[PDB]
């Protein structure tokens, strides 16, 4: 089997309660479907199932990525499910799809992930009924998405002891940051996130706005103003506001189908998927996950890391950016050269299908042959993908 | 590619705020989590990855497929995800590791479906604040477990929809409902669920409790009691509390590997997966998605419906069950023989493991060579899953 | 000028979630208005003012005084309101009754208290919006009731401030504790509540159901189950449920006019008013308010301690009820003869004019001459009347 | 008894979550306690008790009228309570407080009232519980404030009625509204409230902010600005958002004792309280409430209608305002002279106060003799105060 992406899109990443804080993440979802169809030029009565990652569904009714797809025109008849490995989620629903044409289960799939953290809720479990005493209104956001389950703390903790292990001073992690916001806003600038990105149209009462940009990339980002703010987990650490990501909203797909499919509809797919693989660590030091993850799936791709010509590999905090980076080896000027999430954004269950994204867009743009994306996932694990242009 | 179900387990089932209303849906899936592994004699540091139904996930911490693996002692190399295709979840959840392994991205697969309808909490979104006037604090278990999200209404609308398609009356579906909750009463004291149920202990302050015994299922059941129901849904309707399931709480799961490596480990499996299939249909008449399904999935093993000798189908509501037996046209005797979901209970994200974990340990129990298990969908799909024991 | 309270009627005192679980204070307190009109043979059509005390207002509606006169058939034309002293709320209605009379402003009134815990909601600040994180449904009958505004504690904290600061043990406060449900016993079963209580109908779906007995009275109550209570605020603490008064259900009013007015519509009244007052005491001993407040009061009336009858101190607390006796050195034969609230309970708003209902009817049985109620504030204050019989 | 109003203040009025959104009704309390002290040359220690009305307590915490007095610094000895009779409350504290003094149970009294709408918490009851389904977060500010308990309705359906009773056009109510905003722009150009206002800090995080000015009052309000609105309340209605009063934040407050303690003292009071009057009317048409109260205390005064000099007549709607001038027949240029509550804001529980405060500063102002103050109460109440100067 060669499965190939014919197609990708994202939306912009919208800021926390900004442009799409009242926008419910299948919106944004049904959005992408709409643009990887167009964009290959596949029907949506053609599409055989819709595989979403989604960590944040609490109050969006029925499997959103069926509404997802329905609202997008794909037909009642073909399927569609929503799965959950965090901010894995968008990149491992890819994956799956891939599968589902390699085991000959299906022809043409839209894969990828959606997420409005504005949108989450807050809950509260009532049914035995609260006889005396106040009760807590939980944030679902906090305790289903940044919150360690076994440890209790937040994942911003985990990156403090990542950066404990490596000895990541606090001018390490902010140089990192001031990078890779200045590496964003010379793409966006640029325009070298035209190309991915589909706008969205945000209805309203008192007029439409078109959302194209990203608005969570900081313009004229500085150290000076890196190291001016406060420590933001640990009360003497070194992990701020300004070296981690923030909470976002958006959504990416891609459009996958057998090589031959593509060559039959003369369909130039963006590449060839070649390997993928999931990998466990400790949770304390999730960050790590990316490291056991990019070299087992170089490993199923036969490559060594000098092969690479480009990496996207996403920058939940700088301290476990650096800590990959450095014990990968790979050349830092060709990972996450348009900048990465500290910068753009970190919408959850799409995140992984984001950074898909810009590599393969990337890739088409340089003329690069070879490139990975890996994340790493809440609990401690790692995902990776190698990717081929044809 | 051959992949075999080497173990299998589930809890009891337990009633609506009922033994497990203090539960979490992670401890149900830790407990049958070990008993697959037990069952089978794999120790749990040989399993690459769990892969788990749940439907709703709200207020339940980060990926709680992961909570189960790691308080079922899975070590943390291995790596676990969360899936929805709602009351399909725990069947398509079991395929999806099937692909896992016929892709050879791994070697043993726990999978299967938990759910906690009881510990669903109520939520609402807030961020932006509510300036003025009255609010919804909404139910997550109907608005994302039995609510449309297309045409608004509750699943037993849409069983209503089949009932006047297919002309079928309350007499009918009384019968249909006292007759499942004869075959599953009979089952019980049979002692038919003993080896499929695995006990679990309810930790608590004042005394720990054992539960081993489906408790949703009443003992009696008389047509009488049947027929002097109201209707829930329609007020000239012929769907009530008796003749469609109810909200449960539990877990069930299945240990996947290749034919020949059950056979490296001593294992005899107690069935081979040679096909399954989803498809989408009208989400207005939902239960019927199982007669497409059953059918894709019979056509991709080269059998016909009359081949099978036991059939699981799952009964959301007996009006949807009627209507699938009328179109296929399968000998009513092999169909839910120790009764179903009406009489045992409709724990979402578990029942299309649970269905499973009956098909195989009935058709062990009386030497039937095909089975067939299969689920109707909300928001209008179908699964099913072709077995053949050894 | 001489005010006289003509009639006086209570409600059975409800325990918490029990008889009065879904019964809005409103109307308890019609039917006790309803109750001291009949009683002394006034129509309703005469009244000019109802003045209630009421602690927990929350969700009932505007102005629920307005409410209970308007269902207890009061005229449009007259007015009514709601004050709040806390546990003083129902006794100082009953002032400032007697002050709209004394000024010439009305000519009848009826005055008391009414409150209903059980129906006491949660709620929260949500205007403003919850950004991010975790808030606090806040329960008001603990906030607005029973949690002292300027150290954050419990009431029952201040109980044990009491203990310390008087040196009283565990043992005395249970054996008072004792004392007072035996005595609240002896009464009830002697039928010596019965000419207080006015029945109360609960009116229900599947049938009424009549409520006139104190239902919190606990019958048999012995030593040892209330020395192996655990303390309930302070874990080397002294105070325990068993030593203190519940959270209670109920309403209770009087029916003021001058003594000229009585005697020319031939009313033979309870009393006569012949003094009162309100203090202050340092929030942190708040028990000790009787103290002052009694003391202030008996210089108004003219009056010496020993002149005393009868006394009605409320038992918030067994620790400042004990307080209370040894500082004022009145005999303790004399007061709370029939029990007080640790056995009937404490209905805050209701309270104050409970136990003037229980002073005027056991001094009318005995025939004393000169009685005192008082009650201790929370916040820091105490109130008391000097009622004198004609 | 002649009891004299020695000083009076109020805050500013804040716009809905304006300016106070944050500020707790307490607060503002006690910011103008001091101030009446201050302006009287009377200590803090001084003061016996202080009377607060307030509509919207919930979530507060204990009797906040004892937080204000304490966070003012009024000793623990004195007392503090609470009262509502709606939009009555802040005026009838003061009755109240002459109350105390003619009956000579206390001698100095600070009465007026406080209110945050904006701090009014949503709420539910959940005691019982909630064993399926969505259930109302309830708004206590609408509930308990603006909504009639008899009838459902908004106070705004209540301004219907009264206009057409009265047969009162949209483009006389239309002319009344800019009118008085109109007046109170100019008022405050001219500093003319000034005098009665203490200005107000409002403690932040990066920066204190000192209020003085009244916000809700529009700059450059134009007829077209009105005659363009939708009716609120009825479709086909009359009352709009621009011809009724706002939802607002405030505390005013007055300090009385008797005139010969004035005297000794050596104070020049802003007025003697010559009568005082409350009467109730049909709830349907509750703004009619100042005409039976205001002809009641003008008869307890010996005064006729053309006596006055100045009259404030809250403005809860034009539409009740217009008709309280046409029966009552009062030349309207001496009716709210600075504007009424239209432009100025109705902080319920506070109004009546406010009021008041805008009447003795204006009649000092002017060298009126004789003034009068009067609201209307939801639930069909009026209240009326006359005022002569010293
Ligand atoms: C495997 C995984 O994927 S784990 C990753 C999952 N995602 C996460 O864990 C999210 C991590 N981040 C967070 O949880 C949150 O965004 C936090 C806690 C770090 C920050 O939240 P907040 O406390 O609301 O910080 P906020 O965004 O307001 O920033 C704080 C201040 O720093 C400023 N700031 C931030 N970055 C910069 C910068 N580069 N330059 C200058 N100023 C900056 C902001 O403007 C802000 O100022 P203000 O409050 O006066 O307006
Ligand atoms: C794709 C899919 O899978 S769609 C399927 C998804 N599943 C569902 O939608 C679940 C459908 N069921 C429901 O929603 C609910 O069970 C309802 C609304 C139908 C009824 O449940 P509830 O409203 O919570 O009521 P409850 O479970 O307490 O039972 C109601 C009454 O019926 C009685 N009852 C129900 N069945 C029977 C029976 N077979 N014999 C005798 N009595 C019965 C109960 O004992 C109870 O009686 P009571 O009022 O005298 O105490
Ligand atoms: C000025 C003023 O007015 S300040 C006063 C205002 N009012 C108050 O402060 C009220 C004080 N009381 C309270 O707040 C509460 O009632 C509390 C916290 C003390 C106890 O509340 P709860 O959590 O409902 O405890 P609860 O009433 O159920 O009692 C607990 C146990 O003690 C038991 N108990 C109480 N009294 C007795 C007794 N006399 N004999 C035997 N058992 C007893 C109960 O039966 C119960 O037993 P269980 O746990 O085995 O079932
Ligand atoms: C006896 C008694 O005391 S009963 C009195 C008790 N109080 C009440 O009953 C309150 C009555 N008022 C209310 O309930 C509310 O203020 C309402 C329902 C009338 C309006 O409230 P809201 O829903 O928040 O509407 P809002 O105040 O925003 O006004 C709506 C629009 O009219 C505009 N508007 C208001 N006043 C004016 C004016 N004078 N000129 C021009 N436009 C105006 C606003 O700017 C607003 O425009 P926008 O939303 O495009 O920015």
């Amino acid at each position: 089997p060669s499965i190939v992406i014919a197609s990708a899109a994202r939306t912009a990443v919208g800021s926390f309660n900004g442009a799409f804080a009242n926008t419910p993440a299948h919106e944004l979802g049904a959005t992408v479907i709409s643009a990887v169809l167009e964009r290959a030029g596949v029907a949506a009565g053609e599409v055989n199932e819709v595989i979403l990652g989604q960590v944040l569904p609490a109050g969006e009714g029925q499997n959103p990525a069926r509404q997802a797809a329905m609202k997008a025109g794909v037909p009642q008849e073909a399927t569609a499910w929503g799965m959950n490995q965090l901010a894995g989620s968008g990149l491992r629903a890819v994956a799956l799809g891939m599968q589902q044409i390699a085991t000959g289960d299906a022809s043409i799939i839209v894969a990828g992930g959606m997420e409005s953290m504005s949108m989450a809720p807050h809950c509260a479990h009532l049914r035995g009924g609260v006889k005396m005493g106040d009760f807590k209104m939980i944030d679902t956001m906090i305790k289903d998405g940044l919150t360690d389950a076994f440890y209790g703390y937040h994942m911003g903790t985990t990156a403090e002891n990542v950066a404990k292990q490596w000895q990541l001073s606090r001018d390490e992690q902010d140089a990192f940051a001031v990078a890779s916001q200045n590496k964003a806003e010379a793409a966006q600038k640029d325009g070298r996130f035209k190309d991915e990105i589909v706008p969205f149209i945000v209805k309203g009462r008192k007029g439409d706005i078109t959302v194209d940009a990203d608005e969570y990339i900081r313009h004229g980002a500085t150290l000076d103003s890196m190291a001016k703010l406060r420590p933001a987990f640990d009360k003497e650490g070194t992990v701020t506001a300004g070296n981690a990501s923030g909470l976002n909203d958006g959504a990416a797909a891609a459009l996958l189908m057998s090589e031959a499919e593509a060559s039959r509809r003369g369909i130039q797919p963006l590449g060839r998927i070649v390997s993928w693989a999931t990998v466990g660590v400790d949770p304390k030091v999730m960050g790590t996950g990316p490291i056991p993850a990019s070299r087992k799936a170089l490993e199923r791709a036969g490559w060594k890391i000098g092969d690479l010509d480009l990496v996207e590999a996403n920058e939940a905090f700088a301290a476990q950016a650096c800590a990959v980076n450095k014990d990968l080896g790979w050349d830092p000027s060709i990972v996450n050269v348009n900048g990465g999430a500290i910068a753009i954004g970190h919408p959850i269950g799409a995140s992984g299908a984001r950074i898909l994204n810009t590599l393969l867009f990337e890739m088409k743009r340089r003329g690069a042959r070879k490139g990975l994306a890996t994340l790493c996932i809440g609990g401690g694990m790692g995902v990776a993908m190698c990717i081929e242009s044809l």
